[PDB]
RNA sequence: UUUUUUUUUUUUUUUUUUUUUUUUUUCUCCUCUUUUUUUUUUUU
């Protein structure tokens, strides 16, 4: 479980960039379930990162 | 005997206003028959 988190943070970027395409076309049927997936993907272990964040 | 790298949730907020129910039409139009008009009066 070292490459899973990197694959996750790679997936979340394309899901964040598909919103601009769904908005450009004008088809919010997919842009709504994609927004729900985007908010459904953000966990807390992903953002742990390093020790002295703050 | 299969390594290394590919960022992410738009920025903004400390704007004034001194009125008052309604609201706006419909034309001129042959009234039939015993009468002058009876009448005080008293019992409420």
């Amino acid at each position: 479980e070292g490459l899973v988190v990197r694959c996750i943070q790679r997936l979340a970027e394309m899901c964040r960039s598909l919103r601009g395409a769904a908005r450009l076309v004008g088809e919010p049927v997919l842009g709504a379930k994609m927004e729900t997936a985007a908010t459904l993907l953000r966990r807390d272990i992903v953002f742990a990162a390093s020790l002295y964040t703050q």
